């Protein structure tokens, strides 16, 4: 539940840029995240959790953009 | 639960860059975070977690560019 | 539960750059984090936790770029 | 936005009596209330606000109830 | 955004009574209230607030009851 | 955001009674309650508040209940 505004991005012989919570490259395994969370009266039980990631870039001459301008 | 605002993001012979919370070769392994979470009366039970993570970038003449802007 | 507000920002012939709670080359393993949490009557069992994490960058000649501006 | 549960209320010989957020012989005259209410840039106006209010009960041998149990 | 919550409410040869956050007999004017209320770059104007509220019960022989057990 | 949680409510030959943050013969004029609130880069104005409040209950042999067990 994010919330994302932006009011009168203007550019003029320029570059307005512009990159939120962006992940490139990221490797997550039995990770556990809670926000805004309300348990009332609850119960809640959990096995073994097994979890594996890999993220391997092999690479040479990338040009990556996520938002904003790459001049080359 | 994150909220971004920009009013007015104004450029002119410039460059008006902005990144957030982001993330780039990053590695998370059986973590557990909490933010605004309440219990009241509730019971949690959870087993053996089991995580690995891994990131290995092998590279050579990269432009990776998340927001704002690279001139190469 | 971050909240991000920015008003007016200007540039001209300058460079308005701006890099918020940003991960970069981060290693995270079996961490429990915590930020406004509230128990009341309640009870939390938790096994073993086992996790592993690895970030290698074996890297020449990168721009990387998480916001702002970046010349060369 | 309220959340109302009930397991198993069993009565037997007795009385099982529930009353939530009632109201009841209540005047209320240009009040405002927030619950949960997130603004993001945005803009809000409002004038003279006029308001009256009146409970008047003239009353004699009365029973009233609202949940539970009355025995006269 | 309020939570109710009752598990096994047993009543034998006996009361289980329970009243939440009841009003009764309640006279509000020009309040203004707010709960988990956030503001992120946002106006808000208000002109006057003109507000009256009045509650007179002239009674006698009355058996009100919200909730509960009233046994006469 | 008020949570209420009642985990087995019993009685038995007795009274099992509970009243929670409930008003009763109450008065308020032109208060301004705040409760978890956040502003962040807000502006806020507010003219002239005027509000009035008044109960007034004359009465007799009244027999008032919000929650609870009355025997009379």
């Amino acid at each position: 539940m994010d919330v994302f505004m932006k009011g009168l991005s203007k550019a003029k012989e320029g570059v307005v840029a512009a990159a939120e919570k962006t992940k490139q490259g990221v490797a997550e395994a039995a990770g556990k995240t809670k926000e805004g969370v309300l348990y009332v009266g609850s119960k809640t039980k959990e096995g073994v959790v097994h979890g594996v990631a890999t993220v391997a870039e092999k690479t040479k001459e990338q040009v990556t953009n996520v938002g904003g301008a790459v001049v080359t």
